[PDB]
């Protein structure tokens, strides 16, 4: 429900950061959302599920 791209808003532990979406997945009836941590290298991308992401 979000473009690759898409700037967001992506929760990691208590808070918001801001976020882009490097990839979009559908596996075992469920999307997953790869994404960039904006400030943080390659290292810290995750996936995360549609429950930690906000709409800019």
């Amino acid at each position: 429900h979000f473009e690759e791209g898409e700037r967001v808003l992506a929760k990691h532990s208590d808070c918001f950061y801001e976020a882009k979406v490097l990839k979009v997945e559908f596996k075992d009836n469920e999307w997953k959302y790869f994404v960039h941590y904006i400030g943080w290298n390659k290292s810290w991308d995750e996936w995360i599920r549609l429950d930690c992401l906000l709409k800019h």
